């Protein structure tokens, strides 16, 4: 019912940061510029604009900012500004040098459809090197009550918020420039109160290394407040007598830049993005130590005033201005995977070692199938035991053929090996329980398959018991999640589980990394090589079902967000960036049809069928800031529950192709 | 005036350890703590910084709650008091304590045979990966006095530590998440007239987390015009259901001024010298901070100011701070390159 | 002149604690089984209905309570749940997790005839043993102001009451589970301002002993608030992951039971009783150590929004669903009445 390919209608709001042309001295012309970027704004479907600092008069005029004339101009070009946007639809934040009782304050005026919200007084003056603002302007910290602008009252004072009617996730907080470099910023109090996007009109003379300083702090307050940060600088146009300027405009959520427009650009220049408010909604719904430090501040946050305005946003497709990976656990930046994966392997490694330490060292009992998880495994045990200074045939490896790589990796490394068939106990064990493969019929249903993954367990565990060992889990957090396993006695279960926390995407590239930091050597890197080359396609494809786990296990996003997103990601392989290790063959693009398909097999298997496995779940380390799925840690769930209303959502909210 | 001596130049030697965790054992954490705390001292260290829970170990669960747990967490405290008697630096220790119907998740402060003061964790992370509320109370709020064998020291989250001989140095300390919260304790504490920022962490390690312990305790120091002094758990913690890294770090406006290995094996500390002076002067150029400060004057004049005597030494014992040559050009080539 | 067979016009006020059936992780089918439970309450004359805790979610779903497609439906069917109250007689108290500024809250949703009267969140989350509120929900306590329930705002906090303009005698106010197991209990506070009524909706997985528990306190509140106290815990649907359920329902009034119904039912259960509020008046207008315990803590007592509603409850003889001791100085119970 919902138009799913609109931004608007999964929760997101499109902002813009813009940084004009100052003509210094002559409001009636930045006035002219600041409406013909409000202009772009609206065609581009923007529900904010945030210009900069003292837009209308030029931030650098000194004293000129005491002119009659000056002051009259400025209030003539916002009136008319006001007029224009009317016709506009975003919520414009303006700024202004402004008279209310005895002195003129650095404000921001906030605008939308034909009548101002708020003027927002610039609560900190910098009165120190470069500048001079005590003695022009008068601090608005702790001002309120209103102000007369075209002949009506309207909220002024540091404690306002604007909050959309119809986008319940968007509630603006505004600030200028110096306001967010003291240790208790306006915003911070103003997040703990409810706003969700906070802006921030900035001068801001450049200076070597300032730029690095607006992105520390703008990028930490998008951390630490759970919130868009959207903040513009001055540029061409302001006065060079002392100083010069850079135009730099960004946007950051949560931690993460979304836009930022050329540092010393010819002309003026944007930061449009959209911002996923239901992110931010979802985080704060689970750092409930935000809403204490709300409770500890009550007296602050419960005080601030609340304006209303209807955002009434286009309802279409406007694309999504946004950088949605294919890879939520494999990150396309190749230094950033490269951290990643220093980080997942020394995790894993120091985990086991500590169940090691605390074992006395045991002996390390571990399946090997020539597969990417043991293979990974493996060489993780390998790690952890060199560290810890045990030998490495003290690894003892088994094959357990049913009905190359892992010998060759084994003798490589020179941990124990063992080849242990399980063939004659498999068939001891089908004639036992009289399955119809022991009298000659091919069934080969999911006892045959779990009779044989079963006692492939049964024998690693009788080995630990016998030999005074531990074994080794080898399953991945993707197969968690599906419950793609076998339950008790086989495969998910084990003494200590070193891949649980890491998704099958994850694997290849850590195995990728191994190999290059060569420390194992030419022969291990040739087998773990090929390996990757030689290495469950009715769960769907893995890179489709991690980009559900993550949406859900970091988020609980609803399906048709899902679907949303990874539509976005993954339907043009031509399109966005692929992290390293995948061959132009090696890159598929997904249709909205497939892309359902795999959600409703998700959401089934993840929400109801696969909890019980997940729920007796052995001990091992979480890896991803994605989150991991042990019960006693991220993922507290019912093991006796239906999946129901995803289902249904996917049936109402996401088109059949 | 020694002309070579760094604590005459207004320099604070400041060390953050991570030692090894015996979990459930007190007393092995303090053997481990005292070692180290007397390698601080063979440095000239003013401050010593350890983990997170230290004396019980942060990841040990409903452990915390075992009476023979507490007892002994109690016994080991008192027994390092007693030996810092001999100890230069003043050591911030974590330590789960009872005090009226619950055990906060505290940090002590101890220096020259006394506790200086007891602060109870803020904010406790009970989400993810985090249980903190089931066996601890918030000290958010708290203050008066709590026992500790036989003295009743300051207990709560308004507390400033200011070495009577050496005025740039004025100690507050925050644990763990109590950085990550829109109004952190330590913001308010910088106002107050708090200069250098201690942070206990106990803080599993995942993909991503030292980045985001990096913006924060970087950005809070650089907000704050402080040093920031962190400390992490490392080995010994349970892997149960997490892994540990043990990083320390030591930042200063903004600067790092020394880190340690990541997953070390062994004890690892991060120790540099803190120009309290670059602070000081930060402070007297930046009005707003003071503006900001006056703003929340009955937040900030209500803190508690525990005066106590370094006595720090006297002679060279060398600089642990880099000094560039060419403060208007910078020896990494990237970072030239950007200037 | 009065009709002399009607218990409404002898003051009496009828109400209901239900137990319904749970399906964990599906408020739709919540809902129709609370509809199902109320329109049985209106049939009954009844002029409140209490269900347990997080009724429309479930109390057992843990992380669940964080999904957005959770949260949604159980807003949707609220909102259904609401509509379908402008034909039925009683206040329905249903539990669910609603969004409030930054978290959620485990509430009761008090609705009237159509709309929604006000939203009380639980005050005290347990994170201990068994129970692990405070990660998936914000605490209650100090919360004032108001909440967009669809298109309207209406009445959000823990200072809430509940009263009949037409049945001054019927002061309602709602407490949920932990709530009455503090030393202080929000339902205490809420008798000394005016509340004579008094709701609890507990999810309450059931152990060795606990019923004995609920009892001591749901009783002892009743006596010691000169207030009839109605108490309703989950039951069947609940998840079974690592607890179980009793779906216990009493109603307790000055210390006396006047109904309760089968521990582990098969089906739904129900307690209807007949409150006597000029009995619970009788009894205040004698205590005046009660009305001097107010005084005492006057700034808390008188700061309670009081909201009010009209019952227009049933005029016709509807019975008496209590029972009326024929000799109340000679107890028919046998030891009872062996120790009198
Ligand atoms: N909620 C619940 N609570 C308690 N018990 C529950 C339950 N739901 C099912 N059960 C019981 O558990 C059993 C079903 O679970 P389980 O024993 O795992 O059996 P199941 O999950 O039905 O099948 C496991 C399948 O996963 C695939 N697999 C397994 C292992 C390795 C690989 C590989 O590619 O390497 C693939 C393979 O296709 C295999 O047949 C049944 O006995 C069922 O009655
Ligand atoms: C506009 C502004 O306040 C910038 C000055 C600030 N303190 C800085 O960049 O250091
Ligand atoms: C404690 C700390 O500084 C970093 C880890 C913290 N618990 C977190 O990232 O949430
Ligand atoms: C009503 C409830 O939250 C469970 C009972 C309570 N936790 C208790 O103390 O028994």
């Amino acid at each position: 019912s919902m138009n799913f390919y609109s931004a608007y209608q999964h929760g997101f709001v499109r902002v813009a940061a813009c940084t004009h042309h100052t003509t210094i001295g002559d409001p009636a012309a930045n006035a002219a510029s600041v409406l013909d970027m409000a202009r772009a704004c609206h065609d581009d479907g923007a529900a904010l604009a945030v210009f900069p600092e003292l837009t209308l008069s030029g931030y650098s005029i000194e004293d000129v900012l005491l002119q009659d004339s000056l002051l009259d101009a400025v209030e003539d070009a916002l009136l008319d500004l006001v007029t224009e946007s009317a016709d506009l639809l975003p919520v414009l934040v303006v700024g202004a040098p402004l008279r209310h009782r005895h002195r003129i304050y650095n404000t921001a005026v906030v605008i939308h459809r034909g009548a101002v919200l708020g003027v927002v007084p610039k609560s900190y003056l910098p009165t120190y090197r470069e500048f001079y603002e005590r003695r022009q302007m008068a601090p608005g910290d702790g001002e309120r009550g209103t102000i007369r602008i075209g002949g009506a009252d309207v909220a002024f004072g540091t404690d306002l918020l604007f909050a959309a009617s119809d986008l319940p996730g968007f509630v603006l907080h505004v600030e200028i420039c110096e306001d967010m470099f003291v240790p208790m910023p306006p915003s911070a109090e103003a997040a703990l109160a409810g706003a969700t996007v906070l802006a921030n009109l900035s001068g801001s003379p450049i200076t070597i290394g300032r730029a690095e300083d607006r992105r520390l702090l703008a990028r930490s307050a998008s951390a630490r407040c759970l919130a868009a940060y959207v903040y513009a600088a001055a540029g061409e146009g302001e006065s060079t007598t002392d100083l010069a300027w850079d135009g730099q405009t960004m946007i950051w959520e949560n931690g993460a830049l979304l836009a930022e427009s050329e540092r010393f650009p010819k002309g003026v220049r944007r930061s449009v993005a959209d911002v996923d408010t239901e992110l931010l909604r979802s985080e704060r719904l689970r750092m409930g130590t935000f809403d204490d430090n709300r409770r500890h501040h009550r007296e602050l946050t419960e005080s601030f005033r609340r304006i209303d305005f209807a955002l009434d946003p286009p309802a279409g497709d406007i694309g999504l201005l946004r950088e949605v990976e294919r890879f939520p656990f494999v990150p396309a930046d190749p230094q950033r995977l490269q951290q990643d994966c220093y980080e997942a392997y020394n995790i894993q490694v120091s985990g086991l070692e500590q169940r090691l330490r605390a074992l006395d060292y045991p002996k390390v009992v571990i399946g090997v199938s020539g597969g990417l998880d043991s293979t990974h495994a493996l060489i993780v045990a390998t790690h952890a035991m060199d560290r810890e200074g045990r030998p490495r045939s003290d690894i003892l490896a088994f094959a357990l053929p049913g009905f190359n790589n892992a010998i060759k990796l084994a003798r490589a490394l020179g941990v124990t090996f063992s080849e242990i068939d399980i063939g004659d106990t498999a068939r001891l064990m089908l004639h036992t329980i009289g399955h119809p493969y022991s009298v000659g019929e091919k069934v080969y249903d999911v006892t045959f398959e779990n009779v044989q993954a079963g006692l492939r367990t049964d024998y690693l565990f009788r080995i630990a018991n016998q030999r005074g060992g531990i074994v080794l889990g080898t399953g991945d957090l993707s197969e968690l999640a599906l419950g793609w396993s076998t339950y008790g006695v086989g495969d998910q279960m084990s003494h200590y589980n070193v891949n649980a926390g890491v998704p099958k995407t994850l694997i290849q590239h850590l195995i990728r990394w191994v190999i290059s930091a060569g420390e194992f050597g030419e022969k291990v890197g040739e087998v773990l090589q090929s390996v990757l080359d030689t290495e469950e396609a009715k769960v769907g494809p893995f890179a489709l079902q991690d980009f559900s786990l993550f949406q859900v296990l970091r988020y609980g996003f609803r399906p048709s967000k899902i679907a949303f997103l990874a539509w976005h990601a993954w339907n043009d392989a031509e399109r966005g960036n692929w992290p390293p290790g995948f061959p132009k063959s090696e890159r598929p693009s997904y249709s909205l049809a497939e892309i359902r398909h795999w959600l409703q097999i998700f959401v089934q298997r993840f929400y109801s069928f696969s909890q019980f496995k997940r729920s007796a779940l052995p001990n091992g380390p979480k890896v991803s800031h994605g989150g991991a799925l042990s019960p006693r840690g991220d993922w507290r769930a019912p093991s006796d529950m239906s999946a129901r209303i995803w289902l249904d959502q996917i049936d109402r909210e996401v088109p059949k192709g």
